[PDB]
């Protein structure tokens, strides 16, 4: 009978987790999308209606995965390249970049920089490639374009052409500021790293109706980064739940290796200035062999919510249930760790 991809139990878990989290942190709304790795199949989409495809926001640090993937794919850095991180860094073009949390100046590998989500390390990674090349990766990752899912009212998001970027834009676009995305776009993006560098268009329709039940096909996929890059990003993402990672404890799924990135993104409020926050979380599980990709956002007006405390618990509840329901055996290999 059923022509849609939505898993009804998973959908209930999603909605329940999402509602509870929005209320828990005093948010105004939230969204979550779960994609099946390798197929484009949408297993859950919360809330009901079109929010997950029509609400745009600056995603913050989850956007660092695009910057990182570009620099790795262009063979400009490795996971063990070292950069100095610090509270602030004055850049060649005169911009000051801050980490938004004071901390000791120290040297750290690319892997540690991403696990810790340090902006001062991230902008130096981004500076190893040209803006036109970065911008091209952004497009390939699906930003600035509708995903094509058969739901109404989908937004393309906002990706200004790189030729238009000023000194500040050059940097803010490396960590998900000055760009706007949908939740569905964030899920499509992260799945790439569990799909050998391939992006697969998301679908909600499994197949319609002689009047025969003919299933829908996978849709035109595209190589975004190489298989090696995808695997390296997937390894780096496993740093999130390790000691020192931004998702330590709170993003852990008992028995399963998690690959994730958090975000705490400033957003323009009702009265013009940067008063709002989107807490973002993008993850793949099990990390050694991803079966689902998840993106969660919780949006708050006139306050700060953190990717980790607002949105990670939504992913955890979703992910615990999905693994059991999909009969995925617990991880038998260690969580990946690069030296930091
Ligand atoms: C645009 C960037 O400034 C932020 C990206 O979203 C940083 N990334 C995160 C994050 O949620 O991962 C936090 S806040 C979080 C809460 N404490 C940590 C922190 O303050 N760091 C790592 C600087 C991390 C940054 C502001």
């Amino acid at each position: 009978q059923d022509p849609l991809t939505i898993n009804a139990d998973l959908q209930r878990v999603a909605e329940e987790s999402l509602n509870a989290a929005v209320k828990r942190v005093g948010g105004v709304w939230g969204s979550a999308a779960v994609l099946e790795i390798g197929t484009g199949r949408l297993l859950a989409l919360a809330p009901g209606g079109t929010r997950s495809v029509s609400a745009i926001y600056e995603p913050g640090s989850v956007g660092k995965l695009v910057t990182l993937a570009a620099a790795i794919d262009q063979k400009k850095v490795t996971p063990t390249s070292t950069f100095t991180v610090s509270s602030t860094r004055d850049m060649p073009n005169g911009e000051r970049i801050s980490d938004d949390s004071p901390h000791e100046t120290q040297d750290m590998t690319v892997a540690g920089i991403i696990a810790h989500s340090y902006n001062t390390g991230t902008v130096q990674i981004g500076d190893t490639v040209s803006d036109s090349v970065r911008y091209e990766y952004m497009q390939k990752f699906g930003w600035g374009a509708k995903t094509g899912i058969t739901l109404p009212s989908e937004e393309s998001g906002i990706l200004r052409p790189h030729t238009e970027w000023g000194d500040r834009d050059h940097y803010t676009t490396m960590f998900g500021q000055g760009v706007a995305v949908t939740t569905i776009q964030l899920a499509q993006m992260v799945a790439v790293f569990g799909q050998k560098g391939v992006l697969i268009p998301p679908r909600i329709i499994d197949g319609y109706d002689n009047g025969v039940y003919t299933p829908t096909v996978m849709g035109e996929s595209r190589q975004v980064v190489s298989e090696d890059t995808a695997q390296t990003v997937l390894n780096i993402m496993q740093g999130a739940t390790q000691p020192g990672g931004t998702a330590e404890g709170i993003g852990a799924v008992k028995g399963y290796n998690v690959a994730a990135k958090t975000g705490t993104a400033e957003n323009v409020g009702s009265s013009g200035s940067l008063t709002d926050t989107a807490a973002t979380f993008t993850a793949l599980i099990p990390a050694e062999n991803p079966k689902i990709a998840v993106a969660v956002v919780i949006y708050k007006e006139n306050g700060t919510v953190y990717g980790s405390t607002a949105s990670a618990p939504v992913f955890v509840d979703i992910a615990q249930f999905a693994m059991r329901e999909m009969k995925i055996p617990p991880s038998t290999v260690p969580l990946y760790k690069y030296p930091w």
